[PDB]
DNA sequence: GCCTTGCCGGGTAA
DNA sequence: GTTCCGGCGCG
DNA sequence: CGCGCCGGAACTTAC
DNA sequence: CCGGCAAGGC
């Protein structure tokens, strides 16, 4: 719907900053984790947590939308079976992801990884895969781009926008919110 | 002259 | 970012 | 007995 | 994530 937008856009989040945990505990306790973290409060409480919160009422899922503080950071967590299977899900289906949800899960993940500055336009990250289906995408949508392996010390690989294409970019995936 | 982008080390924000 | 812990609830 | 939500927070590292 | 540097190209 326009759920899938915004659980498109939550999971580039998950994804770029946060995570999906299936835990075991002794003994044979359980948890199911949908994790995003970050260092603003009010970005946490006030911009990502009611789109939990909306996403929640629509699935009818029972769980609270916990946020725990560390030093260093925010962790916004729902502890959720349901709501696990469904990013979960939804993510071993990234690939098929239609146009809207493109844009929403890219900006979702700049939002969390991306290059701030805008100086540059840059996405990090351990994951090649994913950078080469998100490299696809912009493609498609007229965004040129490279990848290649920026730091050796943890394996972590950039995907570069070209400023070229910068004003399509700023334009059709970040200043766009559907 | 200037823009672009690969390289790579520091350490904050995951 | 990830995985411990002790707690509790529930058929 | 087996399993799933809560509330931390220590522990570790990918941006 | 940031940001200084340096090499290629218009
Ligand atoms: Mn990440
Ligand atoms: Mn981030």
């Amino acid at each position: 719907e326009n759920v899938s937008g915004i659980s498109a856009y939550l999971l580039g989040l998950i994804i770029g900053d946060g995570g999906l945990y299936k835990l075991k505990y002794k003994g044979n306790r359980s948890e199911y984790r949908v994790v995003i973290t970050q260092k603003s409060e009010n970005l946490i409480k006030q911009h990502i947590a009611p789109l939990m919160q909306f996403l929640i009422d629509e699935l009818n899922v029972k769980s609270k939308i916990q946020i725990v503080k560390g030093d260093t950071r925010y962790e916004l967590r729902v502890s959720s079976k349901k709501l696990y299977y469904y990013f979960a899900n939804m993510l071993e289906r990234i690939r098929l992801f239609n146009m809207r949800e493109q844009i929403a899960f890219i900006k979702g993940l700049y939002v969390a990884e991306g290059d701030k500055t805008l100086k540059r336009l840059r996405i990090w990250n351990k994951n090649k895969a994913l950078l080469e289906i998100v490299s696809r995408w912009l493609n498609n949508l007229g965004v040129r781009n490279t990848i290649h392996l920026d730091d050796h010390r943890h394996g972590v690989y950039v995907l570069n926008i070209s400023l070229r294409d910068r004003i399509k970019f700023v334009h059709t995936i970040l200043s766009s919110h559907l």
